[PDB]
């Protein structure tokens, strides 16, 4: 104990140390009029309570909570019926520390880790995913409803509002690729045999996604990249080496929009939030490259690689063709504020499904990897810190949530979705 609480007075709170720490951190308070009295004295750092273990009128010592980012130490001390007589918060605020970690978010298996159910339901009890294809949030949902295709498997549905993840029925054999046009419409290629039958199909927005379209014919299409400015809709196919598009306000086809060096493979195709340019991810060659868009003629120009080495798998992290990527599949593009007011504000996040990772590639053409290979092994299902402990098996998807700040992984082996959010 210490000084009783003068109510005359204000709660000065002068410092506190450590100056920064992580949650659990037992961190003392320094200052004047906290009183004498544990129960009657209430701290928040960030807006969150922090358990109060002692109070000696010029000191008081608690506990660090989890989510303090805001720093702010602010002290109070209440009557004897709970209301608040004073409180008074430190100009400095309290630097909290935290690593990022891997988590599971959706999917339940059951017979260590061997078996589990196929079915819509709650995100508490909704079984586990046979395929995490490719995700997507819808850009009209402000994060609250995120898609994924399943190929052959589920096509599934994440609502955020009702906590519920459902199977849509979407009467395609082959889902290979899922994004939206500029008027919020959901576009699905179908990777299909036959030159004569839809390969980009559209479910319309003002039916809630639920009456179908037909765009265009296409074998073996594999992915939909909708131009930011201009809305056309970029995809390949198996037997072609070129990027091709429909343009969905007009009805236009453009077989060539530029040759391709490859063909035969799985490609996926990202639009550069500016839509200066996209990159084409060789899932099957390992290897990242870039196609320029000429605004003034609406053209593409010869891609070129930026990274990996076409054909030669790998898990070297370094600076372009000196980098190796193994079976990159999808990937996004998420703002770096240490980029701020650069000509590239982005980094490009992607999961490189047989390395078990999801690496970054830098506007310098640097890879590094984000996630995976934890423990000194290559695959597995562990949660924890980035890369000490996480393990991934067949990290194929990937999705970033601005709203609530964190990655959403589609862990295809683990038949599950996984997070990378600030420990919590
Ligand atoms: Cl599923
Ligand atoms: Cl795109
Ligand atoms: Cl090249
Ligand atoms: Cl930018």
């Amino acid at each position: 104990s210490g000084t009783p609480f003068n109510p005359k007075e204000e709660i000065v709170v002068e410092k506190f140390l450590p100056t920064e720490g992580r949650k659990g951190t037992r961190v003392v308070v320094y200052g004047r009029n906290f009183g004498n009295d544990v129960s009657k004295v209430k701290v928040t750092i960030g807006g969150y309570p922090a358990k109060v273990i002692n109070v000696k009128g010029e000191s008081l010592l608690c506990i660090c909570p989890s989510k303090a980012y805001e720093g702010d130490v602010k002290v109070s001390v209440v009557g004897d019926d709970e209301a608040e007589l004073k409180s008074g918060v430190c100009e400095a605020k309290f630097d909290y520390q935290y690593n990022y970690v891997v988590t599971t978010f959706l999917g339940k298996l059951y017979e260590n880790n061997t078996k589990w159910d196929v079915l819509a339901g709650p995100f508490d009890d909704c079984g586990a995913f046979d395929n995490i294809w490719r995700m997507m949030f819808d850009p009209n949902s402000n994060y609250d409803d995120l898609y994924w295709v399943g190929q052959r498997d589920a096509f599934r549905h994440v609502d955020f509002v009702n906590q519920y993840v459902d199977i849509k029925t979407t009467n395609i054999g082959q889902c290979a690729d899922v994004n939206f046009t500029l008027n919020g419409d959901m576009v699905v290629v179908d990777d299909q045999s036959s030159d004569t039958n839809t390969g980009i199909y559209l479910f319309t927005r003002a039916s809630g996604f639920t009456e179908r379209l037909s765009l265009c014919n296409a074998r073996g299409a594999k992915t939909c990249a909708v131009h930011p400015q201009n809305g056309k809709i970029y995809y390949t196919r198996y037997h072609h080496a070129m990027i091709s598009s429909y343009d969905p306000a007009t009805g236009t086809l453009t077989e060539e929009e530029v040759m391709m060096d490859t063909k035969g493979s799985n490609f996926h195709i990202v639009w550069h939030p500016t839509g200066d340019w996209a990159y084409i991810i060789y899932n099957g060659k390992h290897c990242i490259y870039r196609v320029d868009y000429n605004r003034e003629t609406g053209k593409l120009a010869v891609p070129y690689i930026v990274c990996g080495q076409h054909s030669s798998p790998g898990w070297v992290d370094g600076m372009g063709t000196g980098a190796r990527l193994w079976g990159p599949n999808q990937g996004i593009f998420v703002k770096n504020e240490a980029y701020a007011g650069e000509e590239d504000e982005y980094d490009f996040y992607f999961c490189d499904r047989d390395s078990h990772t999801v690496r970054v590639l830098t506007p310098e053409g640097r890879v590094t990897t984000y996630a995976g290979r934890g423990n000194s092994r290559e695959w597995g299902y562990v949660d924890g810190e980035l890369r000490s402990q996480a393990l991934f098996n067949h990290p194929t998807s990937i999705a970033y949530d601005m709203k609530r700040k964190c990655f959403y992984i589609g862990d295809c082996d683990n038949h599950r979705v996984r997070k990378i959010a600030p420990e919590e």
